[PDB]
């Protein structure tokens, strides 16, 4: 009933903590999104 996951996303900071996403969509209620840590470089 799903389709798959997209790829994560990047991360939403370039340093320092931020957000990764990815979503599926119903091919079921509705979209789902899922979300995690990520951290790619310390700040300057
Ligand atoms: C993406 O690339 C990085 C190497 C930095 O240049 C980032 O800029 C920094 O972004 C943070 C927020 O993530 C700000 O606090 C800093 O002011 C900024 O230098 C850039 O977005
Ligand atoms: C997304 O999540 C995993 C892959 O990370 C699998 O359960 C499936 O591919 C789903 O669409
Ligand atoms: C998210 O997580 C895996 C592990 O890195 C990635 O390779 C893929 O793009 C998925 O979207």
């Amino acid at each position: 009933a799903w389709d798959e996951w997209s790829p994560w996303s990047l991360c939403s900071s370039t340093c320092g903590r931020g957000f990764r996403d990815r979503t599926r969509t119903c091919r079921c209620e509705g979209p789902e999104k899922q979300t995690k840590f990520c951290n790619i470089a310390l700040c300057p």
